[PDB]
């Protein structure tokens, strides 16, 4: 009997038991949903490392055709897959108090209004009572909640190895900000996978995300002023001494003035010349805006805004998570040590 | 390029986690330093063994054979254990201040009655270099600690009851915290690591098996202090447990902190696990997990895999408890490896 996950009752223990059994060779897992099943071949993601306040977070992938990824920490697990182009997440926290808190947090925006189609956008999942997970379709949720259109308008400021190079992405929880591990990890996973999908870049780089708290807080709602202050705080921080050549993000749950989702120094990271904390940006981590860190990481690696409305780098926020621009893909890969003669 | 280092005069959980979390597929050089001590170790992730303790993921790390160094890393704790001049030294660091304080008090308590003059070489609370008030880790030299403490002689006398693949076979080692028992994650994981490494060191057995340890609580408690009666009841509790249905072919340990009557450290069903015939929860045993008796789970796992008591006093399978963690008996090594699918023609 093939291993399975029942999406009508999926808990943290269910996801952890299955994902912890994934060996080097991968594992078939059936996702079961109202009598319809999806067989996914799950593998450990060996390219990316993540710590959130030193808590280890592991990533898992399906095959490209499976359009499925997982996240696993000691405290939470995530299953994220697509249906009719929409992003559906199952988020399960291990501790009952935290699972109850998370369920209330995600349910609260929907309680203000009373949608007739609320369950397809948001649903508390119970064991076959307190919730064991939540199901959120962020595309459907954004249509019900009628959120202000947060975009990427002026979200940037201008200024073959045998072993991939490790590049740390040092994320710093802004002073006074509260972020949720499932949300931060999802941004990190989408950011890393947007890079590996380009020109076989896992041969050149392995991204290592870490999360700490910083004393820095943006002095205003302005993203440009905030990024200026953030990069200045890194240069003056004794804790960052010796790491001026890594990538940095100031993260928060919310957004900046003019519904700016994030901002970064354009074309500020190159594997040979990285220095002076230039490769820095800021990003929201809220669930309803997947791919913001990926978009900002794209700018740091040199990607400009793209003309295809399905591109991660489109000037408007779309929810698409991959680079489609060949010009951007070449710029990003060249900044990470790739050359055309190396192929994909 | 400055080699990474661990300062054993101030080593904390954060120190060990940041170093071990930086270990890639290719390994990492780390210098262990202390007053009058240095060791350059090439650290690698242990990809053979998986561990969850109540679903908390625990990762193992190895040095080269000549480094005599291993590490354990969980979200809540980290361990560095190395051998120096024939003695086993562990640095145990818990992330949370409350738990680190509790752990430091727990390890210090046996020494507070026997106030030895040479206490620091056996046990020491380690503090941070800039502040320290509360300990960031504890150093325990088990061999020196056993000479200071008047511990009763705990042994293995009658601790056994006589009842190449391309991908290694996964074998779960399902450990169950006995009802009413309190165990510490650094202690349980050290027993698991030593047990797994005693198997892989024999006939290149990582080609045949990858051990996956899990820890849960059981409602079972031994009805008395008798290890034989305890093991009988434990194997019976597995056969009657609905949670274990479908897993009768895995390996099981009932674990506790303490020992059984007659200072018995553990017990197991001899020659009860074979990769082709494993069934009926036969591959089961019991093991202490206390820090001062490293290798008990390894010794009991040896018996489950068919190893008999060996005559070399340096063998893991010697009938007396020694603290040695490897099989030396060629007869035992062949029995264990054959029970895991190995054949002489396969080589090492
Ligand atoms: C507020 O900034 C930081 C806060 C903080 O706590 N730390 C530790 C920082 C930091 O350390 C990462 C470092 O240990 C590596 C990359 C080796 O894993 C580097 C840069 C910044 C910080
Ligand atoms: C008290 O015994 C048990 C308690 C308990 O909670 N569980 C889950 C047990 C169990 O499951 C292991 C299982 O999830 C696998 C091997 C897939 O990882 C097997 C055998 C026993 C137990
Ligand atoms: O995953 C589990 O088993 C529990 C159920 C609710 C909260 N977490
Ligand atoms: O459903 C849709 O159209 C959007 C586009 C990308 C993510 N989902
Ligand atoms: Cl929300
Ligand atoms: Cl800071
Ligand atoms: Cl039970
Ligand atoms: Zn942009
Ligand atoms: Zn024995």
């Amino acid at each position: 009997v093939t291993a399975s996950i029942d999406l009508q009752s999926v808990s943290y223990t269910d996801l952890a038991t299955q994902l912890n059994d994934v060996s080097d060779f991968g594992k078939m897992i059936i996702l079961k949903d109202n009598g319809f099943n999806r067989q996914v071949h799950v593998s450990m993601d060996k390219r990316t490392k993540i710590q959130l306040d030193n808590e280890n977070v592991r990533l898992f992938n399906g095959r490209d055709k499976d359009s499925t990824n997982f996240i696993l920490g000691d405290e939470f697990a995530v299953l994220r897959f697509y249906r009719n182009g929409e992003s559906i997440s199952y988020i399960a926290y291990k501790e009952a108090q935290m699972m109850n808190e998370i369920a209330e947090f995600y349910a609260a925006p929907f309680k203000k209004t009373r949608a007739i189609n609320e369950k397809e956008a948001f649903e508390c999942i119970y064991d076959s009572k307190y919730p064991v997970s939540v199901k959120i379709n962020v595309d459907k949720a954004k249509k019900i909640l009628n959120l202000p259109e947060c975009d990427y308008i002026n979200d940037y400021i201008k200024t073959v190895p045998s072993e991939p190079k490790t590049v740390y992405v040092i994320c710093l929880r802004e002073n006074g900000s509260t972020v949720y591990p499932n949300e931060v990890s999802a941004q990190m996973q989408d950011a890393a996978n947007s890079v590996y999908a380009v020109h076989g870049l896992k041969r050149y780089v392995n991204l290592h995300f870490v999360l700490y708290t910083t004393e820095y807080a943006c002095p205003s709602g302005n993203a440009d002023e905030g990024l200026d202050g953030f990069t200045a705080s890194l240069k003056a921080n004794p804790k960052a001494e010796g790491y001026d050549d890594q990538i940095y993000f100031l993260i928060r749950w919310g957004t900046w003035d003019n519904n700016i989702l994030g901002i970064s120094w354009l074309n500020s990271y190159n594997v040979n010349t990285a220095s002076d904390f230039k490769a820095s940006g800021m990003s929201t981590t809220q669930l309803m805006y997947p791919g913001v860190m990926a978009h900002e990481l794209g700018h740091i690696l040199g990607a400009n805004h793209a003309d295809d409305p399905k591109d991660l780098m489109y000037s408007k926020y779309t929810g698409y998570l991959f680079h489609l621009s060949e010009k951007n893909m070449d710029i990003i890969a060249k900044n990470l040590g790739w050359e055309i003669a190396d192929g994909d």
